[PDB]
């Protein structure tokens, strides 16, 4: 591997690991701090999206997030977050665990007494730069059509005018449907970017940050994790053993990650316009 | 500042900036049994050449012996595609103290070609430097503005075109391009040499004092250093203060700064998507205002 590669090519029989957008952590005096900072208009109501996310995620207890400080407006326009530092290393040891705990997260509103009923959220998140519809819906396919999938289009073919994404979208459009008769689909609460660049851990447990929450279905959540890899495979069978995969569910995975490669379409450009077409064609065969 | 307007939100006395890692490559610390070593992993299949070019900038800034920066060890290829770069370990934190040392440096680092033993009378560098991800062109040229609109500003404006095809971004260059000779005042620019990537998080300091790493370097307008140290800050004033004292500002240099901060824009909606469309399109426009 790396590790033996760099002993091979530098001669060392010891090699001993030490050491460990505009972010920047600040020791502070009342404890340590990590400050997010935005210069773009929008930045604030993208960081209260963030905030919002990181308060429902908060009040499950199930999951371990960063506390949110404050958001701050900053002379000349954007804005900074600041919010609870947590030293961080790469999710391994406790990919299981997190496993679970996004099993529980994902169960907690039909499992609680005080039922969110439709898919949606009480406000603006965003996932990456672009802002999201999250009108409440009582039908989750629909919601997904529309407030994801067509407004992902919708801007793909207003910078791009792309023939292709438009036609293969008016027949994928009715095909949906399909991928979801015969099931009970619950909202459920999703930290909304699971990637894994936006998970960690401590000494302690796992750690989950970025999000950009919303009522869906609890399967899409996985769909970014499992697109660009970076989980063990001990988290999706941790995962898997409290909510087993129901049936369609890779059919349902490409549908969501569509929405990924839309969204990375639309903000790196056409690197990402063969794996969205090509998926399009994939649920279509 | 950031500092004092997050002493003053967050009610602190003190406020000193800590911290894998980079935003391009994953970088790693080891003890070795000559020493301890920084690596950097890239797998992209570029990485060899942007390493190589690291290593080319940092053998420059070495050779002039007026900055210090990490020696340069090996590079190697990775199974599976991509590189590694291993160089010198530095102890380092965040630039503060020695911010008017590294102004002074920096100046004579600009300085060094015109009044050292360094003949370099075009600007342009002898290999292949990546900008982050993208390799750049480094073809010699005698005219600075050429170089820079050729293989700088219109190099990353054919790479938004492919990737982002943007109509707005393609009709404020042509105008752009009327304009840029006007925005150097007449001056005879000379070549300078370059850390050529100067932002904030590419500097630091020891007990000696100043560091700077992860050079692009070429020989260029000196002017063009600043630009990205400026638009991200992270830098003190004195640093400003000590480097203006030995390169005073010519004339026209507040409309050039817009132009070179127009290519860092048009570099990091590259290479980080459409957050930077805004900035890039906004900076063409008050410079064709
Ligand atoms: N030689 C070194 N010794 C010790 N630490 C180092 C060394 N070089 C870099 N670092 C640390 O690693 C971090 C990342 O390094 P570097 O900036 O070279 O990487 P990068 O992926 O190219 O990042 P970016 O291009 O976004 O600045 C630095 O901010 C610094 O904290
Ligand atoms: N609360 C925190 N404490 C310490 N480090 C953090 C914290 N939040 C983020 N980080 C560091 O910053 C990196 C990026 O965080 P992220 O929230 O994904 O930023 P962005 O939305 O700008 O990409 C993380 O990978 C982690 O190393
Ligand atoms: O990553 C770099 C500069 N950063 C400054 C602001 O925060 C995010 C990126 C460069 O160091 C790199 O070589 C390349 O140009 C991509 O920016």
């Amino acid at each position: 591997a790396m590790e033996q590669l760099l002993r091979a090519e530098l001669r060392t029989a010891t090699l001993r690991a030490f050491g460990g957008s505009e972010g920047r952590a600040y020791d502070t005096d009342a404890g340590p701090v990590f400050v997010k900072v935005n210069r773009r208009t929008q930045a604030r109501q993208m960081f209260e999206g963030e905030v919002a996310s990181l308060e429902a995620l908060r009040s499950t207890g199930l999951v371990r997030v960063p506390r949110p400080m404050k958001v701050i407006d900053l002379p000349g326009g954007g804005a900074a977050f600041v919010m609870e530092h947590l030293k961080m290393k790469s999710l391994s040891s406790q990919a299981s665990k997190l496993g679970e705990q996004m099993a529980d997260l994902h169960l907690y509103n039909q499992k609680g007494s005080s039922y969110v009923d439709k898919f949606g959220f009480h406000t603006v998140t965003c996932c990456g730069f672009i802002p999201q519809v999250n009108e409440w819906q009582d039908d989750w396919p629909t919601f997904f059509a529309r407030h994801r999938l067509q407004a992902q289009l919708d801007l793909i073919e207003k910078d791009y005018a792309d023939r292709e994404a438009r036609e293969l979208w008016s027949r994928l459009q009715v095909k949906i449907p399909d991928l979801f008769c015969g099931l009970e689909i619950v909202p459920a609460l999703l930290h909304g970017d699971l990637w894994s660049g936006n998970v960690a851990e401590d000494d302690v447990g796992p750690i989950i940050y970025d999000p950009a929450s919303f009522y869906g279905h609890s399967e899409f959540e996985l769909a970014i994790a499992l697109m660009f890899g970076g989980f063990p495979r001990s988290f999706f069978t941790a995962y898997h053993r409290k909510i087993p995969k129901a049936p369609g569910f890779d059919q349902r995975l490409l549908l969501y990650q569509l929405f990924n490669y839309l969204n990375h379409w639309n903000h790196f450009g056409r690197e990402y316009r063969s794996p969205s077409l090509g998926t399009m064609r994939r649920l279509l065969k």
